[PDB]
């Protein structure tokens, strides 16, 4: 990850917290975890840390309000990540299985 040691440390801590929030859903979120960990530029993570944050009110609202649903928002990661093109559909799948999970419970 490019950046100063401070920037890289901040950004990696942001990214690991985010991956943990996604993995607390209880469904396959491996495509999202992979994309988040692919981001190459600490400054891009830091500048977007509040927008990408997967909040704690409730999972449904976190899924619906995530800017990872938007190909337009994700343009900003086109030069410093892998798999951004497919991330909106990944969220579609996650929102499906989550819905199904709530139905199956």
């Amino acid at each position: 990850m490019i950046g100063s040691e401070k920037q890289v440390n901040w950004a990696k801590s942001i990214i690991e917290k985010e991956v943990e929030a996604w993995e607390a859903i209880g469904v396959d979120v491996r495509e999202v975890a992979a994309f988040l960990r692919s981001i190459s530029d600490a400054r891009v993570i830091i500048d977007n840390r509040n927008l990408i944050h997967f909040q704690s009110s409730g999972i449904s609202y976190s899924l619906e309000s995530s800017p990872l649903n938007s190909p337009i928002f994700l343009r900003r990661f086109s030069a410093c990540s892998v798999g951004f093109e497919e991330i909106p559909t990944a969220l579609q799948r996650i929102r499906s299985v989550y819905t199904a999970k709530l139905l199956e419970d």
